[PDB]
């Protein structure tokens, strides 16, 4: 742990939180991590728990272990929750992809959203509703989802999630949103516009931020350019920064804290062993579980 907590300097800025991810293993593999958690970060996502192939991995049978261990932690320590995710054309199980018949993947998506939500109904603050249905052009990604039922999903799981539980946070989360004018961003916003003018309740655009070194700059930007979406809020739901420059995290930190619209942000992991870009050392904690340069380059901007 480090004995200044970014998640508390951040949150005197006006913001919710700044967070990270966790499930069972990361949570109780040494001491450090769970400490660093309860310290410094004040948001929670599950990083596999809550996914379609760990939460109803045969038609209609639920297995929550995991995420019940997540959300119980985080909901005995404070930690707000990002629900994740609920409609995702990856890892997602068989029996999904295979279905044809339109009423019968809408039946089935509705089940898995209004069950998983309904578990937690109340204690999760977002929902990533959809999570990645852009191609880079800015169309449709022709996931199952799309391919069967059509744009309509959007709108049906929507709605049946703020039907499920009104007090989440619904959002729609993508990556490479990480620059205006880049063909994903203008694509998510003129999408989002109509949806929102459709009357589909969209509460937020999350941001992945999955960055390579040198690109923390231009979020600021993107950022800006997302607000133009017309949600309520926005979020930097994954940041990892490939080389975790001071230059980089304090440059994305700048970006959400200068954005009315940006609530909050959480980095996809707390140390670098356990990062899914590890080879990179894009976290805020080295493999001693130790705060990096970054780390405290981000303490001392805010
Ligand atoms: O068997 C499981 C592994 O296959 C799985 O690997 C994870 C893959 O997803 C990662 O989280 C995503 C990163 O990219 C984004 O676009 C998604 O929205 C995130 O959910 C995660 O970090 C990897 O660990 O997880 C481990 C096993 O459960």
């Amino acid at each position: 742990q480090a004995s200044v907590s970014i998640d508390a300097k951040f949150k005197a800025h006006g913001k919710k939180y700044l967070g990270t991810i966790g499930d069972q293993y990361t949570l109780t593999k040494n001491t450090k991590n769970p400490a660093i958690i309860k310290a410094d970060f004040g948001q929670l996502t599950p990083e596999n728990s809550m996914k379609w192939d760990a939460t109803e991995p045969n038609r209609g049978q639920f297995t929550f272990s995991g995420s019940d261990y997540l959300v119980n932690f985080a909901q005995s320590n404070g930690k707000l929750i990002r629900g994740h995710t609920l409609v995702w054309h990856s890892q997602l199980p068989g029996w999904v992809s295979s279905i044809t018949d339109k009423n019968t993947l809408i039946s089935v998506l509705k089940n898995h959203i209004t069950t998983v939500m309904t578990r937690y109904k109340g204690k999760i603050y977002a929902w990533d509703v959809l999570n990645e249905i852009f191609n880079e052009d800015g169309s449709l990604r022709n996931s199952v989802f799309y391919n069967v039922i059509g744009e309509d999903y959007v709108r049906i799981a929507f709605e049946t999630a703020r039907s499920v539980d009104p007090n989440a946070k619904l959002y729609i989360n993508d990556y490479n949103l990480d620059s205006a004018g880049y063909s994903k961003v203008n694509g998510m916003v003129s999408h989002v516009k109509k949806w929102l003018a459709a009357g589909i309740p969209i509460d937020g655009i999350g941001s992945q931020t999955h960055l390579g070194a040198g690109a923390g700059s231009a979020v600021a930007g993107a950022l800006n350019a997302l607000a133009s979406a017309g949600t309520k809020e926005i979020a930097i739901t994954e940041l990892d920064i490939a080389g975790a420059s001071s230059t980089d995290y304090v440059n994305v930190v700048n970006a959400c804290l200068n954005q009315a619209k940006c609530v909050g942000i959480t980095v996809w992991g707390v140390a670098d062993p356990d990062s899914w870009r590890s080879s990179s050392s894009p976290l805020l904690f080295d493999g001693n579980y130790n705060p990096k340069a970054a780390y405290n380059a981000i303490a001392n901007a805010l």
